[PDB]
């Protein structure tokens, strides 16, 4: 057989393992060696393999870092083999998507699935402080006031549950706040993304999300949410599955709150990307195992509660009413998520976001004093 490497984030119930085991299973000459990546090691390790001549043959990477490795020349250029391909077809892709793969008007990876961020709410808990869950709240006011009733730490329980977490999840969390108010990365100074640090200043000050927050992953914030200890979640798709199997209430989710009443809708584009690393010495096998990944794309929805890429196969209904309000509620939010960059720079552009972060919640900085300085580096190094 040909031996593959493919490295990826994907826990070994998410899909890149799974799909990588029915691939092995075909025993069509090639077989697939998995290796699991840690969120915040992904592009450390990746980029010093590459470096060192030992990268894999293939890799899931986070979307706003694949202008860096397509830049550097560490990607493969399959252009060419899309082309071939009938399975895989650039017209099948959303166009955020498929811009992040390109550099210099070549395509260098596929994606792999698309996502954003949302508003999980614990209905119990809404309908237990006298809150109506058939209607969640629509603007930050009525988020922070729902926030503080549903803060009870008589009963182990925060109204709200995020990341601010100095990675890439604190920038992917803030970004919507900010562009909701008028602010991008380009310009997240503005007012307006002041406004949107002094209310996450608040969630903390009062005590209304827990002080992990500033360390905790997405993942381990929404895990306290299905346990019951925070009545909300600001979190994506792939918490769907797992609240399916863990949370012992009933739940919605919404479209992330605005500003004010009637201000724009806005958050990040998330998720990942296939890419072939450039010195791999089996290109065609590569390449053959991510369109063997991109026709399972039609069942990740149902599989694994995540979302392709794609316009070409609308995401039908599983059957699970939870289930199907939140893939209404994440193909709603989706439509306005922006992307991050392309930016070969993308990190010390998040790495500013996430200081100035760091520097309010922490009262080291204020948050206009903060963004000032991220806005400074990121005119810099854009």
């Amino acid at each position: 057989d040909v031996t593959l490497t493919l490295w990826s984030l994907d826990r070994d119930i998410q899909p890149a393992p799974n799909l990588i085991k029915e691939f092995n299973a075909l025993n069509n000459g090639i077989k697939i060696e998995y290796r699991q990546l840690q969120f915040d090691d992904v592009v450390s390790e990746s980029m010093r393999a590459y470096s060192t001549g030992n990268a894999p043959d293939i890799i899931a990477i986070d979307n706003p870092n694949h202008a860096m490795f397509a830049s550097r020349g560490a990607f493969l250029d399959v252009t060419d083999m899309i082309a071939k391909s009938d399975v895989i077809k650039t017209e099948n892709y959303f166009p955020g998507p498929l811009k992040s793969v390109t550099w210099d008007g070549k395509y260098f990876g596929v994606p792999k699935a698309t996502n954003t961020i949302a508003l999980y709410y614990n209905k119990d808990l809404f309908k237990a402080a006298g809150l109506d869950a058939a209607k969640p709240p629509q603007t930050w006011d009525e988020l922070v006031d729902a926030a503080r009733k549903l803060t009870n730490p008589a009963k182990n329980v925060y109204g709200i549950s995020f990341s601010a977490k100095a990675n890439e999840e604190g920038t992917f969390q803030f970004l919507p706040w900010a562009q909701m108010a008028g602010a991008t990365y380009k310009n997240i100074n503005t007012d307006g993304a002041v406004k949107a640090l002094e209310t996450w200043k608040t969630l903390l000050d009062e005590k209304l999300a827990s002080p992990d927050t500033l360390t905790r992953s997405q993942w381990d914030s929404t895990a306290t949410f299905n346990a019951g200890n925070a009545a909300m979640a600001i979190s994506g798709p792939w918490e769907i599955d797992r609240m399916l199997k863990d949370a012992k209430f009933d739940w919605g989710v919404t479209l992330l709150p605005v500003p004010t009443p009637d201000a724009p809708r806005s958050s990040a584009m998330g998720d990942y990307n296939w890419a072939i690393f450039s010195k791999t010495k089996h290109p065609a096998e590569a390449f053959k195992a991510i369109e063997f990944f991109a026709s399972k794309d039609k069942d990740m929805f149902k599989n694994f509660g995540q979302l392709p890429a794609r316009s070409d196969i609308p995401v039908p209904p599983t059957g699970n009413a939870l289930k199907d309000e939140a893939l209404k509620t994440f193909v709603e939010q989706l439509k306005y998520a922006q992307p991050r960059g392309p930016s070969p720079e993308w990190p010390k552009i998040s790495k500013a976001i996430q200081d100035a972060i760091q520097g309010a919640l922490s009262g080291q900085m204020t948050p206009k004093a903060a963004l000032d300085q991220a806005a400074e580096k990121i005119k810099l190094v854009d």
